[PDB]
């Protein structure tokens, strides 16, 4: 089997991408944030505290003839941005782009943190990291991809995120028309539960490539590119007037600037992020200070190849017995 679904930016900055997901019988379609940095499929629901729902579409398990309470199971998750959610668990039929999994754990939110409530466009998350990170207790549950894997034509999914445009998540096949050149594959460590890999270096604009190992994670659920402070300083030094602002929370730059590109290495290959992808717009409405899309990971504990980096590539998440990642230009 295969599946193919369009993923759509939630706003004009590409802050996140939503993908329609069919849950239950008859189908209830929710727009979920596919997140290769986490491993829970959770949704706003008829059980979510009413004051914490503000415009999201909810899953109502009592209206699904295939929903079953997973007795005794609870979940609770906290994300790198400080947000969180928790609740109970149902199993139900879940379909993405024509690919159907029966008995998928659907984590129904009883509580969500304010950042979720305040974002009416995201109805939940669909985790695509390794199932060892799934938070369901006392019996950890598998991700949608893990449940689908054996049925897929090939045990892979691909992320093709658009810049200011829709893109595609495919399951079970590699669309050879969706990229240019060849796909360069690179080793993955699953020791932390992430799609963790080592970039071979970077370049700023037309500058020389610096060969240096940068361990990080491929994370579709993180907006920005978070890299070591040395790398980030080297980038922003090429933008006149750019500076790190403690009050704003990262590097800002004059909105009148033209940003240089940023290149990262994948083996001997190179992925170029155009400068425009690094502009996240005014820090507040009407400001001439703009927020940068490359930020320091120093306070995170891990480097994160988020959407800024991934949307410059066609990315293969190869879930074979020994997983690997593939990157192609597009």
């Amino acid at each position: 089997s295969t599946g193919s679904a369009t993923t759509t930016p939630i706003d004009s900055l590409d802050d996140a991408y939503i993908t329609p997901v069919q849950i239950g019988t008859p189908a209830q379609t929710l727009n979920l944030d596919f997140d290769t940095g986490s491993s829970d499929l959770w949704v706003f629901s008829s059980e979510t505290t009413a004051s914490e729902v503000d415009g999201q579409t909810i899953y109502t398990p009592s209206k699904s003839t295939t929903a079953k309470l997973l007795s005794g199971a609870t979940w609770s998750i906290s994300y790198g941005d400080g947000s969180s959610s928790s609740g109970d668990v149902y199993t139900d039929t879940v379909s993405v782009g024509g690919l159907t999994v029966t008995g998928q754990a659907v984590e129904s939110a009883k509580k969500v943190s304010s950042s979720f409530t305040e974002d009416s466009t995201i109805d939940g998350l669909l985790g695509l990291a390794f199932s060892t990170l799934n938070t369901v207790s006392p019996t950890q549950q598998k991700t949608f991809f893990d449940n689908a894997k054996a049925s897929l034509d090939s045990p892979v999914f691909t992320a093709d995120l658009g810049y200011h445009a829709p893109g595609t998540y495919n399951f079970g096949f590699i669309d050879t028309t969706a990229y240019t050149g060849s796909i360069t594959y690179t080793a993955v460590s699953t020791k932390q539960g992430f799609w963790e890999w080592t970039s071979t270096g970077y370049a700023v604009g037309s500058g020389t490539f610096k060969s240096t190992s940068i361990d990080g994670i491929a994370d579709t659920g993180t907006t920005l590119l978070y890299l070591p402070a040395t790398v980030v300083s080297a980038y922003w030094a090429q933008v006149s007037g750019a500076k790190s602002s403690s009050s704003v929370g990262g590097y800002v730059f004059p909105c009148s600037a033209t940003l240089p590109s940023f290149t990262f290495g994948v083996g001997s290959a190179r992925i170029v992020i155009p400068g425009d992808y690094i502009d996240f717009g005014p820090i507040s409405t009407g400001s001439s200070s703009c927020f940068g899309g490359i930020q320091s990971s120093a306070g995170i504990g891990i480097n994160i190849f988020g959407d800024v980096a991934l949307k410059a590539a066609f990315v293969v998440f190869n879930g074979a017995t020994t997983p690997t990642l593939g990157f192609a230009s597009k």
